[PDB]
């Protein structure tokens, strides 16, 4: 079948499960469509009910920045009358404001000027809909796709720079508050069978860099890259190439969201992370599979220096194998997080800067997590996962 009505393997993890990921392969002739632009996107997924099989190819880049003419919208064109960073900045300042969270004038503009731009970069991808790049050059730019529906399958595209000009202030996020953007570049929202597969994100020509701090903390634009929230379940997410992004994937987006245990079914496997901080993924409830990755940065660099791969939240059950980790000078603890709630953690094959290693051991976690996998495809020796993946995953990997 050619790549629009390819579907995923019967073996190939999570996302196999059951009624398993055949997103829009039965399209109609008449349901098959090629778009180049925001418009032509728009009009192609319909309604987010609409459940008719469907196959999409992107052709070239699509700006989702864009108004109805496909003219670029900048800041000012989202922007509230009312709304005006410096008024926000004095308005919450935590010397005056206190921790409470933001309300008020200044707030409900940036709510408002938020708004704006989320109703032309987020778009609602319908159930049994495959999405795939034409060629080896198909980018959503800007743009935000999310899946609360079942049965998608998005692969062959790079998707740069979801980027929010109006970071909300949370100043309880953290020990010392956190600016939090809304965009990822995939939110899967309760969204179910997902495959997502040879896809490329990073943070196009907008580093994290380049942000002021105010109140001390980074002035965020970008969230995550893949997320998954509110009780999404059988999903895949193979040969996809990350890079240089801070926070790439969390599994689980709050502690207290307790209906998540039993869900977040993911396998990640062959995918390439490089130069991400964070979160790859961090997850929270969910039996993750995470086998094959590779994982290469630095804890030095200027830009995206690496902090921790898996992030081992409450009640997360990952169940790691034959994973790569070239980030130098690095300790076997270190390559994982450990968070309130996050006492497990089964990994076997882990490789360090080429050295064996056991990093729940390293962390003192428990070696089980209640579970083991078994719909994947062949598990490649640690050895081979290096070469592998650089050479395989991403966008423009399938001519
Ligand atoms: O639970 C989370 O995932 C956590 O993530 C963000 O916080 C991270 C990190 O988890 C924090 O411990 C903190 O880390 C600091 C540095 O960024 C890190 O390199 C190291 O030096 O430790 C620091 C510290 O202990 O303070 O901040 C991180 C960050 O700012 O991205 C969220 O900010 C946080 O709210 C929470 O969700
Ligand atoms: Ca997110």
């Amino acid at each position: 079948a050619d790549l629009g009505h390819q579907t995923l393997g019967s073996n190939d993890g999570w996302g196999a499960y059951s009624t398993g990921t055949t997103g829009g392969s039965k399209a109609s002739s008449s349901n098959v469509y090629t778009v180049s632009n925001r418009n032509q996107l728009v009009s192609a997924l319909g309604k987010e009910t609409n459940t008719t099989p469907k196959i999409i190819y992107i052709k070239g880049t699509i700006d989702m920045n864009v108004d109805d003419n496909l003219k670029p919208l900048g800041l000012n064109d989202y922007k509230d009358p009312e709304y005006d960073l410096d008024k926000y900045l004095k308005a919450y300042d935590p010397s005056t404001w206190g921790k409470k969270e933001p309300s008020g004038t200044q707030e409900e503009a940036r709510a408002r000027s938020q708004k704006n731009q989320k109703a032309r970069v987020m778009v609602d991808i319908p159930a049994n809909t495959t999405i795939v790049g034409s060629g080896t050059n198909a980018k959503v730019v800007g743009g935000n796709f999310q899946i609360k529906s079942d049965n998608v399958i998005i692969r062959n595209i790079e998707f740069q720079d979801a980027y929010d000009y109006f970071p909300q202030w949370d100043p309880t996020d953290g020990s010392s508050g956190n600016w939090n953007s809304q965009y990822d570049n995939i939110t899967i929202n309760g969204g179910t069978h997902i495959w997502i597969d040879h896809c490329t994100f990073n943070d196009g020509s907008r580093p994290d860099s380049t942000s002021p701090k105010y109140y001390g903390r980074k002035y965020q634009h970008h969230d995550g890259q893949t997320d998954a929230s509110n009780g999404a379940n059988y999903i895949t997410m193979s040969y996809n190439y990350y890079h240089d992004h801070d926070k790439s994937s969390i599994f689980g987006s709050s502690d207290s969201k307790t209906s998540d245990d039993g869900k977040l079914k993911i396998t990640l496997h062959h995918n390439r992370y490089k130069n991400i901080v964070q979160r790859a993924p961090r997850v929270r409830f969910g039996q993750v599979h995470v086998y094959n990755n590779y994982y290469e940065g630095s804890t030095s660099s200027s830009s995206y220096p690496f902090s921790y791969a898996w992030g081992i939240g409450k009640s997360s059950k990952i169940y790691a194998q034959n994973n790569v980790i070239d980030v130098p000078g690095l300790s076997a603890a270190k390559t994982i997080s450990v968070f309130s709630g996050g006492t497990a953690l089964y990994d076997s094959g882990t490789l360090l800067n080429g050295t064996q290693i056991n990093a729940s051991a390293a962390n003192g976690l428990s070696s089980s997590v209640g579970w083991t996998p078994s719909l994947h495809g062949s598990i490649d020796a640690s050895a081979n996962v290096k070469s592998n993946v650089i050479n395989q995953a991403g966008a423009g990997k399938l001519n």
